[PDB]
């Protein structure tokens, strides 16, 4: 348990996959983190996911061998600081949209000197024990979501930002400021060349650069074209697509 | 809402399809009690699900136009009463295995003078209105679970108790109690035949059965069997096996 | 906070007038126990008050000033015992119907050799300190409540037993198990005549009897009639009424 | 449930009477819902309803048929966006005092081009389904909070922006700001006379005015004023005044 | 993970020492399981610890490497079921002071045939794996507390029992039944006579014998008797015991 | 209950020593409270202390007879506002660096005209009854935390602000923004000499000066140096250390 199962990944020279949970509670974000994900996601921007809810969920997901990660409700540094010291060890803030907000977002995931974050680390001083502060900022990612226009203008500068390790695209919120549907998987062609332009540019900026599908199919694909982070899918979306084929089944002819 | 979905189902002529959750929070309750579920069971007993947890999780299978039931964790009178005052509407409680468990389940689903529920419906008073006294028994339905081999030794003494609707097969536990694998769905012999011989007693007693399902496909053909009341599948294993698949997809070459 | 509030009015000569608690939560608990109530009764039988939720409002009821009570689900050693080491200081039992069951219930109010309480009173040990052991007795009060026909058929034998204080009566299922409406306050001739009945017997007996109240008024005439413990009136019924009227007055030309 | 029960009134020419909750909890919020109510606010700043509780009261309080509106703490684009995808179709926000507070207050109420609401509504594609999209504006209600002396100076400024249906007076921190008494229905001049300029500027400007109440005589006279949008009283309030008034009639001679 | 530590021990000829907690929540939990402790035991009996709050815990002292037993709040065979499912891996049920009862303990902890332990192990499978069911009975220790002179006249009956590995003295409760004060790690001769009995008894039976203990040093002292599962100390007597005597420090001249 | 009982220790010649919790839960607070701690504060920046944990922790410091006080995870003042009416009496805001930032802390801490606290103090009101308004700003004691380079830079004219009482070093943050180990209570010289400059220049303002302290020898020391108000020790840590200990006895030879 003393190293990032994601940054492991990359320093291994593979991509990660990772879960993505918007239900509350330990018992789906153990059994998923026992599969063969790498990471899995809590999001708290777009579910009823509390910090009272999550912070069990940090521990069973860890229990169940993924790194626990958050796509939390907002860059906020204080928010963040206070999920890192709960035993999250990845973090996804949504609607970075300047180098200004990248910044914000680095800040809070470093302690000096190379961050603002403060001291008090409850969970993950129990993890990796003693010599933590030493490692500290190993042990924690940090991506940037590209969810606007604004934040494709500024994608360069967004990852020229020390103490992040990339950027996370929100492909339904960039369709939407698009003037698109916020399909997930989309084919739209003005969405799939801006999210491509994206991730060219964060490579050729030696960064990493994620995704949120909606499928298996599509998380293959994005990882073929060099992803460095994929996640897929929704649990409620795979349940209820699940429970609607099981009612199918069962009440055909 | 001015009745019960499953017993409006048997009053037309068909059988009642329910989804099963062990996983607590109200959002994939509601969404899987949009799908074309009659009821939606809460799993009280084989799940983390407090009575804390479950409440909420009533109102919103409710709203989404599924009947909240509930597999209670034992078979209590006043754990029962509790959970019909909080609306729940349908009741399936383990380990029936005589008659006089059968009665004592059927004491807690109704008021003097055919059992002895307590008065304080805070709940169904709401959703029924002033009129609920007079229908309160129709508005609930019961199922005492056949799980061991002493159930079946009582099947005919436990299809006699008035006030029950009928039985609801847990097919796992009593493959283990014959000395067979709790697989769900199985195809052994000896479990296949006393499933088969208490939806026939059930029959001949005018009374109604009901089995738990694994997957569609057995839930088609338990339907085709005549069993009136089918669940299919859990939250939980639905779910675990739709993320399985997810990574599978995503990993493959 | 060295006494029994309710015990030190009978001490003193005078009945106990207390609230009643459906909703969970602290606020309006200690709001309405800073009023002249002596108790507070939270209901967990006929309400969705777990124990999660009861726990804080004891200690809510006991900083504004009320005995904090508790109206149980059901008549459980083990469930009463744990609630007092928590800070319930009046325990009224459901479905009282024999001498055995009250001695049940005050089996569970007393230590060796009066009873069989078990020792590890985390709460009344910080309220009373050090000399609590030799005075627990006196600080919970126990009432069994009355409310079939069977315990109408038992009350003298119900009230000889020690180690209760009295009886609680539970007019609306005493009502409806005599084959009448549940109507709080009724005038009903024959549960009138039971409810003057059973409170003759407890004086008879040198104990206390107590009654569960839906108005002020009714309230007024019962303590007029020489109850010892009345309680009026539960928050949600008057939250409702009290919404009722201000609609009402609103809406008005 | 396919419209904003609070829009609709608008639209059919008539205002909008709701109530307003601090107390927590699904069970009062529904049965509040089921009165004539035509929305029900849940205060999450004047009350310890955080967002794990709140959760469950949207539901609720739909269910029971009244449309869930929340005052939030504060004017915050992401709380109100996790709000709204849970299934809050009004937001009143505190604390609004210039014209770019109120532009911040409409970016969270409308997905692009209209505002930045970031994407991903769980409850409201639960409720709305798959044309929520085009419709989402209409399906959510905002009110700017008009609660000091600077919103007064700013009021014509804070009517003009697009895309908030108007503003609610908070009369108590009004008065407070004014150097009076924050006393609610009052009668002190100077907050009468701010009051009825709010009303005047916001229907000079074709907006809707709200203002809370502590009293049915006062919200009727307030809609007779032709205040669009009215809220009486506050559960607290009215619970604890309706508990004084049974302890009175009890305790009386 | 894939074997119970308390057992471990015991198969390597060695005793067991575990925590024990009266305190919700998994911070402290997983702190203390880091420690040297063999297992930590959640108090559910003399606690304001609920299902709702253990169930997170059983998580967080897994994580941190103890195993996760719970002393309940009664010997009842669902609850306990409910409890194994939720990943305790030891019980330790209360007052159990007849061979039937210790049956009925036993019962509880084993899938047929030894017991009728129902089926379905959420989290015990996703710990174990496929080979769960054929290992069960290993994964779980269960005690029988003895509490009382009836269990002490029991006492050879209660070692008799199948199923169970032995019995836990509770001293506090044995000594208020003969007669004493309740105080841990008393020195009263007719307590430390039973204790020592009832600890020759369980030997002579060839079982285990475990004793709740209040301080270190009492702890060593009945490891070297001989006991096989020693308890020290409770997480809120040490902690008020250490801000005590942080006061005194901090206040001292 | 009318004097808030750490502005009574100034008040009356005495500094004030207080306790720190980092771990949910009522009863260990209750339970510290009853101690001879003059405060107790509730840690929700390092701590997975969330409002919902919080509120009911409130009332049971105060009930056990200490001021409750919150240590925020950020200075926000609605944050604050919703604190201070759940009943938090003290307010310590993590990393004021600047005059501003301290006008801000100051700001959410009164009334106008002194500042713009928001109206409905729901629980002070409990507390302090009519006269509550006239008094409310001598209630609540606020300090800034002095946890930077840039905070020390700038401490001159974070004590010039008006309405708050003083300032609380936090010194392990401190510590590492001068590039030393974050060791409580260090001795490391510049660290020392950057506390004992704070102090002096709070008291030569005028203004009050806290410590969080690790030890109660620290805490004596620093009480000796004139700190008005001095912490020890977090309850996470003195309970890990009394286990360490207690195991260290138990497995002593
Ligand atoms: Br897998
Ligand atoms: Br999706
Ligand atoms: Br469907
Ligand atoms: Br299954
Ligand atoms: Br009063
Ligand atoms: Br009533
Ligand atoms: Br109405
Ligand atoms: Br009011
Ligand atoms: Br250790
Ligand atoms: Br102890
Ligand atoms: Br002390
Ligand atoms: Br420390
Ligand atoms: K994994
Ligand atoms: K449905
Ligand atoms: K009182
Ligand atoms: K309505
Ligand atoms: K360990
Ligand atoms: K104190």
């Amino acid at each position: 348990h003393h190293h990032n199962k994601v940054r492991t990944c990359w320093n291994e020279g593979r991509p990660a996959l990772a879960g993505w949970l918007q239900l509350p509670g330990t018992l789906h974000a153990e059994a998923l983190a026992r599969l063969d994900y790498d990471a899995v996601v809590i999001d708290m921007q777009h579910s009823p996911i509390d910090f009272g809810q999550v912070a069990p969920m940090l521990i069973a997901i860890e229990l169940g061998g993924a790194e626990p990660f958050v796509r939390t409700q907002v860059n906020d540094p204080s928010d963040i600081m206070k999920l890192l010291d709960a035993g999250a060890y990845g973090i996804i803030a949504p609607m970075v949209n300047t180098r200004a907000e990248a910044q914000t977002l680095a800040s809070a995931l470093h302690y000096s000197p190379r961050g603002l974050r403060s001291f008090g680390p409850r969970r993950p001083s129990l993890r990796y024990g003693s010599g933590y502060l030493a490692q500290a900022s190993e042990t924690v990612v940090g991506l940037a979501m590209i969810e606007t226009r604004e934040a494709l203008a500024n994608i360069d500068e967004i990852l020229s930002v020390d103490g992040i390790d990339g950027v996370f695209i929100g492909p339904t919120d960039l369709a939407l400021d698009l003037g698109h549907a916020p399909l997930v998987d989309t084919e739209e062609a003005e969405v799939v060349s801006a999210i491509a332009h994206v991730r060219e540019r964060a490579h050729a900026a030696g960064k990493r650069v994620g995704i949120f599908c909606g499928s298996g199919g599509f998380a293959r694909v994005k990882l073929a074209e060099g992803f460095d982070f994929v996640t897929a899918a929704p649990d409620l979306a795979m349940l209820s697509a699940a429970a609607r084929q099981v009612i199918a089944d069962a009440r055909a002819l």
